[PDB]
């Protein structure tokens, strides 16, 4: 694959990858830099095709929707059909060997990531640009927000729309890192799960550890 | 890295503070033949031999490692121009918090992007120096007083799989997107709403520290 994920760190099910994309829509969008420059990286909001009905169990084959600032050089750098990766970063925590209570050991960092790759297609119609930002509000306000109603701002969205660079990303490949102590003996994995259960900052990691088979 | 004027850190030390607080970077390099970039989550620290306040990232060497069997290691080759992105506290901003109209939602977030040449460490001594300073820095900040002494032999036994590296920072940019574009009373309402739950207090924390 285009992402290195050791055997024990594969998600139980394809659905875990879709879940992380929905949970952490603020992706890092990467494309090659010009003439041996470092990749361009932009934090961009990205959602699953809102027109999708049926349960979404796999990212491969679906289109993702996103936007960025047109004034961002990254926008002009993407040219035409640019091959890109968007990386989505889920729950994560430092793992002290103190938690293991074993010797010898080394520390690690438990973390979740999804990398999707395919060709970014820019949206140049204002109708499709407006669809992108309205679809994003509907998906993010419901999951992360405080019941705000976009209705009073629909004209405003249109009155500020030129700055938006909207895009579509057909997922050619999807890889998921779920690094959640699978490499450890079960009694040690229990100790990490129970440690992470004891603080809010680490509880989401404990929640994924608890759903592993 | 594109950073709008209002989202610049007040001081260079904020970029250093974010790197220190958020060491699991996304290391990116160019994909061969117009392919998408390679991306690896790697632990990166400030040069542990820097004694005295580290105020600026430009001019300084970052230490990291990854898996040698990771194909990203082979694709780096020697003298690759890389970006390492550190991601700090972040929270979705509901315009319900603004109590104004009209409005659009955003996402407050912190990133540091560093760029320069990645040099691969080959030296056994420099490779073991890298994972021990990584234990020293991260266990201090994130750990529970764990003593690596009893495990140094074990470090040495697994060391051959370590691909350790040095990143000379040529460029460092920091996004501190923290509602600075909003009027003062709105920034105040946002900071207040983030104050009252753990998921968001770290963002309220940085919004406090803005002048
Ligand atoms: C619903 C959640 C939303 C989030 C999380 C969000 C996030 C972002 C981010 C991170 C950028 C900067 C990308 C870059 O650096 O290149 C951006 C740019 C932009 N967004 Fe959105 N966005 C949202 C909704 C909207 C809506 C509803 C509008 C309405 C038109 C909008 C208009 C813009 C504009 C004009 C820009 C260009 C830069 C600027 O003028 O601020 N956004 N958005
Ligand atoms: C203290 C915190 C540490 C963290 C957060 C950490 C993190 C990581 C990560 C994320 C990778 C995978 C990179 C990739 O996917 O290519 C990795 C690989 C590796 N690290 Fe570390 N590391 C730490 C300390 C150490 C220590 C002390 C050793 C001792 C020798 C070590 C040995 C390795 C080895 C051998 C690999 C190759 C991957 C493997 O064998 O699974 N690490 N490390
Ligand atoms: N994967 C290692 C952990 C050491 C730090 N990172 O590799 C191991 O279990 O040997």
């Amino acid at each position: 694959g285009a992402m290195f994920v050791p055997g024990p760190y594969h998600a139980p099910e394809d659905r875990w990858l879709v879940d992380l994309v929905r949970g952490h829509p603020l992706a890092q969008l990467a494309s090659n830099g010009a003439g041996g420059a470092a990749p361009h990286i932009t934090h961009v909001p990205i959602i699953v095709d809102p027109e999708l009905d049926g349960p979404v169990d796999r990212l491969v084959g679906i289109t993702l929707w996103g936007h960025m600032n047109r004034a961002n050089p990254h926008w002009a750098a993407l040219g035409g059909a640019a091959n890109v990766v968007a990386t989505f970063a889920g729950p994560n925590a430092y793992v002290s060997p103190a938690v293991y209570r074993t010797a010898p050991a080394a520390p690690t960092w438990n973390f979740t990531s999804v990398q999707v790759r395919g060709e970014l297609r820019k949206v140049e119609s204002a109708d499709d640009t407006l669809a992108t930002v309205r679809a994003t509000v509907a998906a993010l306000e419901s999951r992360f927000g405080a019941g705000w109603d976009m209705t009073g701002s629909l004209d405003y969205f249109r009155r500020i729309l030129p700055g938006v660079g909207a895009f579509r990303l057909r997922v050619a490949e999807a890889d998921g890192m779920f690094k959640l102590s699978q490499e450890q003996q079960p009694a040690i994995r229990r100790r990490v799960r129970h440690s992470f259960g004891g603080a809010e900052a680490t509880r989401a990691v404990a929640g994924l550890m608890d759903r592993l088979p």
